[PDB]
């Protein structure tokens, strides 16, 4: 894995909007390959986040070469106290467990939820730390 952007002078790998705020100590992101719980990733730091390969880009990976270095990046709204998946032009493109996401608009991410990227058959159930 390694980067040629040769595209353009330079350019980032996300811009974080204007509603990300800060996510509270109670939140963290999941995968499922479809009945089963692969890993499990943290999303109570930080307001965006990044999901591709290459993690000298983003900050996750997806570990699929069909993805690409960002292939989708995350944001956690403030005005909504969600979560968001923005799909940066994925090679294919995100989805939200049965809907479709545009290739730039960002989509929302309810708690218990599924989204499904392009190669990456998972299913990123976003959680959230419920009560103990």
């Amino acid at each position: 894995m390694a980067a040629a952007v040769n595209s353009g002078s330079s350019l980032p790998l996300f811009d974080c909007p204007t509603w990300a705020g800060k996510p509270p100590p109670g939140l963290h992101l999941d995968v499922v390959k479809g009945d089963k719980l692969i890993e499990k990733l943290i999303i109570d730091e930080k307001k965006y986040y990044l999901f591709g390969r290459n993690p000298d880009l983003c900050d996750f990976t997806i570990d699929h070469q069909s993805c690409s270095r960002v292939h989708a990046a995350l944001v956690y709204h403030k005005h909504l106290k969600r979560v968001f998946l923005i799909d940066l032009n994925s090679t294919h493109g995100t989805f939200l467990g049965h809907i479709r996401l545009e290739p730039h608009k960002p989509q929302q991410i309810p708690i218990d939820s599924t989204v499904s990227f392009g190669a990456s058959t998972r299913a990123y159930t976003l959680r959230e730390k419920p009560q103990t």
